[PDB]
């Protein structure tokens, strides 16, 4: 059936004052169907908060709209961001990868969620021997996101544990 609702969601913050639902949607739209896009208002006076949240139809759409950032919506570039489980980090702590995960075991996986540039596979400080774990850092948070989202990581055979970092 369809993704839960809530990983399909990106809440938009940094709009102008002057994107309406109407106008939030034309601009999303490009990159699949909206279900829900709303601006968040005042209750009062009815003057824009200033952010507000889409709904894509499926988490694909979701990846398509975040690959095309940046996004310049009615001349302001705004900010988008999904729902995890915001903490906006770009590294990760990798734990259960044991002694003979590798650096290019932990790259060929994550780099299809991101562009990494930092993989630290940690060792003891007094016997030089692998701990188990690594950190991974990418340019950017949507990479962090997606990952943390999964209920699973597989990397060298290992189920790995998977937590943002820092
Ligand atoms: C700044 C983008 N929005 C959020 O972080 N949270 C929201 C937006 C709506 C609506 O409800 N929570």
């Amino acid at each position: 059936p369809k993704e839960p609702e809530q990983l399909r969601k990106l809440f938009i913050g940094g709009l102008s004052f002057e994107t309406t639902d109407e106008s939030l949607r034309s601009h999303f739209e490009q990159w699949g169907t909206l279900t829900d896009c709303v601006v968040m208002r005042d209750p009062n006076t009815k003057r824009s908060r200033g952010f507000g949240f889409v709904t894509y139809a499926t988490v694909e759409e979701v990846d398509a709209a975040m690959n095309a950032r940046p996004h310049k919506v009615d001349g302001r570039v705004v900010e988008p961001k999904r729902a995890v489980s915001h903490l906006t980090v770009k590294k990760i702590f990798v734990g259960g990868i044991k002694e003979d995960t590798e650096e290019h075991h932990l790259r060929d996986y994550f780099e299809q969620y991101g562009k990494i540039e930092v993989i630290e596979i940690m060792t003891d400080r007094g016997s030089g021997k692998k701990r188990g774990f690594a950190f991974v850092t990418f340019d950017d948070h949507d990479s962090v996101d997606k990952i943390v989202i999964q209920k699973y990581h597989t990397v060298n055979g290992h189920n790995c544990e998977v937590r943002k970092a820092l």
